[PDB]
Formats: C-alpha cells, structure tokens, sequence
C-alpha cells in the first residue's frame, strides 16, 4: 500500500511516507494537487524552530489554497496517528475550533508535539531527507516567522523505488 512522495525544495529533498489506508481523502487531495502542479514554485511562509514549517498556499500569504473537493474537506483524525516524532506531515486548518476545514496548506513538525494531537489531520511522516529538514529548521525567519530568504517547493512528486 503506502505511497511515498518527495518534496523537492531549494534546500534539498524531503521524502514522506503517506498514510493511504487511514487518510485516503487527505492523501488523494495532496497527490492530486501535487500532480496538477498546484504546489510548484510555492513557498513555506511560516517556519518556527522546534515547532513546525508550513507551506502549500499558492498565494504564499497563509490565507489561500483550496482542496480538490472544494474550499474545505473533512478531517481524518485518529488516536493511532499522533505527533510523536519529528517530521510528521499534516494538513493546516483552524484546529479541530473549526473542524473539517482542510484546504491545500500543509505543515511538517520539527519534534513530538502532543498538544496538537486531535487538532490537525496527520497523513504522512518523513522517511528520508532528515538532513534537509535540519537545514530548513536553521533557516532564519523574520519576526512574523517568514523565512528571510525564500524556502521554495519546486515540486512534489510521487516517488518510485528503482
């Protein structure tokens, strides 16, 4: 089952395993947006050391993005999927506060974050590119947590092992 994707950035590649069985709606959205080029030449607009790095807004402001299903789609949230390691991949939203408000924006965690458990859809985990994530974490941000130099997602591709 579970597929891999590679997020190709201007600082190197991040490889994620996606949780296909558990979170098919979140995974299909991410795959279909990725395939249609929706994430090409976009930025991570928020980067907070020891917390999260967030991108996936074609607008780059943190206000935009929509799903393949419409503006929003429903949560796939489970006790078995937790923020229990560095490199978890999730959908941004306004907290499960305003449930079922996933769009296109996503974030990657820099550590275990039990306060986020149940709050956001987790749908993958980093399996390779840990060195890339270290580099990203150390990229300076301004006071609004915006990278000073742009962190760019060139593309997100479905990875096939040779």
């Amino acid at each position: 089952y579970f597929q891999g994707v590679r997020i190709i950035t201007n600082y190197g590649d991040l490889k994620f395993e996606l949780f296909c069985s558990q979170c098919p709606k979140a995974c299909k959205n991410f795959l279909a947006l990725s395939a249609s080029g929706y994430y090409k030449n976009t930025i991570f607009h928020k980067n907070i050391k020891g917390f999260i790095i967030q991108g996936g807004d074609p607008t780059g402001t943190g206000k935009g993005g929509e799903s393949i299903y419409g503006r929003y789609f429903d949560d796939e949230i489970y006790p078995e999927l937790k923020y229990d390691r560095r490199g978890i991949l999730s959908m941004a939203s306004k907290g499960a506060k305003k449930p079922n408000t996933n769009g296109s924006q996503f974030f990657i965690t820099y550590s275990s974050l039990p306060q986020l458990n149940g709050e956001y859809v987790i749908f993958g985990k980093l399996i390779d590119g840990f060195e890339t994530l270290n580099t990203l974490e150390n990229c300076p941000s301004d006071k609004s947590h915006k990278p000073i130099d742009e962190i760019i997602i060139k593309d997100i591709v479905i990875h096939s092992n040779p």
